[PDB]
């Protein structure tokens, strides 16, 4: 239908602005509709984008705005002292700040709905809350409103919330839109989704984006699916990829690289209440933490994510056991039957399942799908679902059968709870992927697995060697294949840390010469050198001109293909701040042939120092730009825990940043 009132070019200079006269009387029934497209780059920590309100003395809580903070956060109020309701909803990490220099303009659309009494709001096409009431506030039903305000919410006759931007348009109506119309509403968005709430996946949440450049110029992505909200394993977490055979101009339907089947996969809202926020579902196997490369020989691109058995995660994985017997050189997969309190069996060839004890062979086999099998026939597992209807998190058998599987929790054999690395293959570029592998132990029998480094794997541009970087305590253990990943080896590189998750990424500075960058304990990112590709390594040095917090972030890094004044140059993606997880950056260093040093002379701002910027994934684009998905919040803040479509991807040109 029709806008009631329409406005536009406004411009917010800590001085509110008087829309009364055309508004107040435009307003009636009890469903509205807000449509406001602004800009704010340099706002103050919480300032009103629009008001009604009640200026009258006795009544500075009769209002309705809707607030920004300089978090990034958006939000409406709603209070009614006479009515005795006092609402707020908001959402963290909802905004956009600057893209390219420019200040973006955001598209906020706001449904105050009577019949579903429902409040919601979009931002740039993505909605960020919607909430249902037992009791309707309609905005226009507050107890004497008497101003209509740009800038400020007008209380007792003074300006409350000064505001600093502009609202280049504003729309308004007297009816509460439907979805369908909200789509059609134009966005101007910097920023494209390659995953997303409500897609194939099913999963509500993402996190830890990948990114790799084929060498058919087709771009592909991995990432992790994660369904109980963003919390680490233990949780549900399939990984998923997407690619794009345009330079990320558009991404295919994303598709399983590894996943589980124990519970199903669930689009489920998580609850962002102190009271269950930290809910977190724990009866599911998971994957979590991929890495991706193509190589070369092979044309096969090799993914590689850590994997948890039912109820882990690494706070409770088993360290002091890689899950593994040691029988004469060779390393067999453990397993525990139901009503033994001890493992006795191992998969030997053939995945036959051996008795330890006894030494005899037994009437199971396990499969390539590392699913159970008796006496040749499948067996299987009831599946889970979980659900909130009784008002906290309940996980219970939803009816359906799958195959029973070893990483299962109904599974009649179990592995070691600890932690594990498998890789998969995709002869075809991402189109489908193999049955993924438990790769062998590398510190130990009696030695957890070490954490994959999320991100890319290295691919030596003068040999066949693959490279992918682990953490585990005290070292790097990275993890080497000259045989197109068929078999592995581990070079240790000691770092000066316990405890430290020091997820790393490698460059290639020139041929056999490694530059590592990861994460530490230090506030600063810390870096190595090998050059003899990968065979031993430097001591740790760190660089300064970029901080990070005490706990740090993941650290993707590139070699540009292409000089930049003269110059070899890598490229690093960071957050830059010792507070938060925010304030990202893509910092340009130009190497020094004489020593192999860095300058680093350009950091590019990816958007506002205060707005969130975490795990992040850039790559050379097949026409030199560089693509960059992240996650656009602090995945840190137990304040911006579980945000739907929060991992974004954007196309920048080196000149961009210089
Ligand atoms: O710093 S955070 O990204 O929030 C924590 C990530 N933990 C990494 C990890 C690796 C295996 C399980 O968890």
């Amino acid at each position: 239908i029709s806008p009631i009132f329409q406005g536009g070019s406004y411009q917010l200079n800590n001085k509110s602005i008087d829309i009364s006269s055309l508004l107040l009387d435009k307003l009636s029934g009890e469903s509205q509709t807000v449509v406001m497209k602004f800009k704010a780059d340099k706002p103050n920590s919480l300032q009103a984008l629009f008001g009604l309100s009640n200026s009258k003395a006795g009544f500075k809580n009769n209002y309705f705005s809707i607030f920004m903070r300089d978090s990034g956060e958006i939000g409406v109020e709603i209070r009614d002292a006479q009515k005795g309701i006092n609402y707020l909803f908001s959402r963290p990490a909802s905004l956009w700040g600057k893209h390219k220099g420019q200040a973006v303009e955001n598209t906020l659309v706001f449904v105050s709905d009577s019949k579903d009494k429902t409040y919601t709001m979009y931002v740039n096409g993505i909605e960020v809350f919607s909430e249902t009431v037992d009791t309707f506030l309609p905005i226009s039903n507050i107890n004497g409103i008497d101003k209509a305000t740009l800038g400020a919410v007008n209380r007792e006759g003074k300006e409350h919330y000064l505001a600093k931007g502009s609202i280049d348009e504003i729309s308004l109506f007297n009816k509460a839109i439907s979805d369908q119309e909200v789509s059609t509403i134009p966005l101007s968005n910097p920023f494209q989704l390659i995953f997303q709430s409500g897609d194939s996946t099913q999963a509500n949440y993402f996190r830890i984006p990948t990114l790799y450049t084929l060498s058919s110029g087709r771009v592909l992505s991995s990432i992790d699916a994660r369904y109980g909200g963003t919390h680490d394993s233990k949780s549900k977490i399939n990984i998923a990829t997407s690619y794009s055979d345009d330079n990320g101009k558009t991404w295919s339907e994303p598709i399983f690289a590894m996943k589980f089947n124990d519970y199903e996969e669930q689009l489920v809202y998580w609850p962002r209440d102190n009271k269950l926020k930290n809910s977190q579902i724990s009866g599911s196997a998971s994957f979590i933490d991929s890495s991706i490369v193509e190589d070369k020989k092979s044309g096969k691109t090799i993914l590689l994510a850590d994997v948890m058995p039912a109820g882990i995660g690494n706070n409770n994985a088993n360290k002091a056991d890689s899950g593994f017997k040691e029988i004469n050189g060779h390393y067999y997969l453990k397993l525990k039957k139901n009503g033994d309190n001890d493992f006795r069996y191992t998969v030997r060839e053939n995945g036959v399942v051996y008795n330890e004890t006894t030494n005899k062979p037994t009437n199971y086999t396990i499969n390539d799908k590392y699913e159970v099998l008796e006496g040749g026939k499948s067996l299987t597992v009831e599946q889970y679902s979980v659900d909130f209807d009784s008002g906290s998190l309940r996980e219970r058998h939803n009816g359906k059968q799958v195959p029973m599987n070893v990483f299962y929790k109904d599974s009649l054999f179990k592995v070691t709870p600890t932690n594990y690395i498998a890789m998969t293959t995709s002869q075809n570029r991402g189109e489908s992927w193999e049955q993924f592998k438990l790769l062998p132990p590398f510190l130990g029998e009696k030695h957890n697995g070490t954490y994959l480094c999320p991100g890319q794997g290295l691919a030596l541009k003068s040999s066949n060697r693959l490279i992918f970087a682990t953490y585990t305590s005290g070292e790097l253990t990275y993890l080497i294949s000259d045989d197109s990943g068929q078999t592995w080896k581990k070079s240790s590189a000691s770092i000066p840390f316990k405890n430290a998750t020091a997820e790393a990424q490698m460059v290639e500075l020139r041929d056999g010469v490694i530059r590592t960058f990861f994460r530490t304990t230090t506030g600063k990112i810390a870096y190595m050198t090998s050059r003899d590709s990968g065979e031993t390594w430097s001591k740790v040095s760190y660089i300064d001109g970029i901080q990070q917090t005490s706990y740090g972030t993941q650290v993707s890094a590139i070699k540009y293909s292409q000089l930049i004044d003269g110059k070899e140059a890598v490229i690093l993606s960071t957050p830059n701040s010792r507070s938060g997880r925010k304030g990202g950056q893509l910092v340009v260093g130009l190497v020094n042939k004489e020593d192999d040093s860095i300058d680093w002379k350009y950091h590019y701002d990816i958007d506002l120092p205060s707005y969130g910027y975490a795990y992040s994934a850039i790559t050379e684009l097949p026409n030199h730009h560089i693509g960059v998905l992240f996650e656009k919040y602090d995945s840190w803040s137990r304040n911006e825990l579980h945000l739907s479509n929060v991992v974004q991807y954007i196309d920048l040109e080196i000149n961009d940043l210089t």
